[PDB]
């Protein structure tokens, strides 16, 4: 199942997302009450309203040969605020000032159910589904800043989309990255440093987690500037793509 | 006027509190504390309720270095503190078992009352329900480790907010302090804000829209230090009030 929002002729619906063919539906809700919207018709905006977003930054092993092997240093997480979030085809308005700004495409936990100190290998059970998010970055600012909020808390910084798969088995999908058609990224899931039970275990251990909240993942390398004009494209393997312009704003 | 959150046997309300003395009584007011409060007519004496944290921050944003000692300052570096650390008066900072040393840090609080974005320091005001007081509390050894301070300073209970929020204040020079177990261990005035809250209103709506009932946390003076399991921190601003959290260890 893929659940999402939607903004139709009628408003916004919370919707189950059914067909990879465009005479595809989208129908209310889990209860159904009966209408539907094909997708063709309406607009999938961000899939969940976050209350939080959490994110981690150095995640990926560059390879899966090394290692392995030596355990990982802790996780090292930072939140981002949900007015940065947007949902697919929303433009990413970068900063007058900002040079450069980096796409960071991930793959994002969402949590279905409250929780506070829970264990890696439960994580499943308060995990709603997956989705698609960018954490995108000025680079500049987090040199400065040290604390790199500022950076990556911009309105717009946070796509998010284009819905939750709520069945995926996300142990080993290839997630990738596309600028203007050309790949930037490349990694598999199967990388994570720390996995996704260990990241809500680190995550829950810290603070309590809210339904709708998000977990970022990590990004691999490849990490790069997206400049006015531009169009991002991130692909999670079983889920779909996040597209999001990219636009500058004036001085 | 005061304006706070309390729980009462008829639910929780927003209220306007009035008195200082045993009689002190809560005014109800419909729905939230935002425009030109609208009251019901009802009303409880506060000795029958619970303030609670005067606020549902949809975030809470705060500044590290931010007092001059009694150079130019680097610009304002911002981070944020999950709403879920947010605890009201009287309720216990809880200790992670592992975390030591956990600091206090007494700060005034900024508490938005309108929608806004790239609002001007000039004008800040305009866009300002009020202030309060609030601790963020500090994991020292997670924060160093960390780089980012946000684990260091996200645990639940690490933001108490309170008492009530003060909307006619003139917070251009107040004092703040800080207490553990009747001790001073902060003292300052905010007339030494690096960043005063016309800049830091400023800079931190240019980054992101603000919502009514955001916090933004201006910073703390010096003298930071350890809290533990059965001490007492209180923090006080001249002109709002005191507020006051018991400490535990997991
Ligand atoms: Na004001
Ligand atoms: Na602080």
């Amino acid at each position: 199942m893929r659940l999402g929002r939607i903004a139709s002729p009628d408003g916004v619906a919370f919707v189950s997302i059914e067909g990879d063919g465009p005479d595809a539906v989208c129908k209310e809700i889990p209860n159904f009450t009966g209408r539907s919207w094909p997708l063709a018709d309406v607009r999938l905006l961000a899939p969940i309203l976050a209350s939080k977003v959490i994110a981690v930054g150095k995640n990926y092993a560059a390879h899966a040969e090394e290692m392995g092997g030596v355990a990982p240093e802790d996780p090292v997480i930072f939140l981002k605020p949900n007015t940065a979030i947007i949902g697919p085809n929303v433009p990413i308005q970068l900063p007058a000032d900002a040079d450069p700004v980096h796409h960071e495409g991930e793959l994002a936990i969402v949590i279905g159910r409250p929780c506070k100190d829970v264990p890696a290998a439960r994580a499943a059970e308060f995990i709603l589904g997956y989705t698609i998010g960018n954490d995108v970055s000025a680079r500049d600012q987090q040199r400065k800043d040290g604390q790199w909020m500022r950076a990556k808390g911009h309105d717009t910084f946070c796509p998010l989309g284009p819905w939750i798969v709520t069945d995926l088995d996300p142990s080993d999908v290839e997630l990738r990255t596309e600028v203007n058609g050309q790949v930037r990224q490349r990694s598999r899931t199967s990388l994570l440093l720390h996995d996704i039970g260990r990241l809500v275990e680190w995550t829950s251990a810290v603070m309590t987690l809210l339904p709708g909240d998000v977990i970022l993942t990590g990004t691999p390398e490849g990490v790069g500037p997206i400049e006015d004009g531009d169009t991002v494209s991130i692909t999670v393997e079983g889920i779909g793509t996040l597209t999001n312009p990219v636009v500058r704003k004036g001085k």
